[PDB]
């Protein structure tokens, strides 16, 4: 959450979320050959309950950045961006989100903060949904 809002700390976020993927992969390997009501499962569940709040935040992050692809693919946003130029405005993206209505006020504010716009207040949603959706789609599948 901290690095996503910042603009310079993008490669660090990529490295951190690659470390996250490798952690989840090791966790999956720890359950390889699992049995019903096993000690390893007991201990993983204990760890998850111990760190439940952090998993809550991680899951919320992944969900809000997984719904971004559906928002982009919706026809309401296609009306706002009639051509495939890949560039949309701040009002335009905000109104698209507010019509999409599946994002709360806090989620919309966080998305706007994580969205970087230049002097024209226009962002590239074709990279905004690749810098975040793809790592989310990659890690969250392993978490699931």
């Amino acid at each position: 959450m901290k690095l996503s809002q910042d603009s310079s700390q993008i490669e660090l976020l990529k490295e951190l979320m690659d470390l996250q993927k490798d952690m989840v992969v090791m966790l999956l390997s720890m359950l390889e050959g699992n049995v019903v009501n096993g000690t390893i499962g007991k201990q993983m569940v204990d760890m998850l309950v111990e760190s439940s709040n952090n998993v809550e935040m991680i899951l919320k992050f992944f969900d809000m950045f997984l719904k971004l692809k559906d928002l982009t693919s919706s026809d309401t946003f296609k009306e706002y961006d009639p051509d495939g130029k890949g560039v949309i405005s701040k009002r335009d993206f905000h109104k698209a989100m507010e019509s999409h209505k599946h994002y709360t006020q806090s989620e919309t504010e966080f998305l706007l903060s994580c969205a970087e716009t230049d002097e024209n207040e226009t962002l590239d949603y074709e990279e905004f949904v690749k810098r975040f959706h793809e790592p989310a789609k990659d890690i969250g599948f392993n978490v699931a």
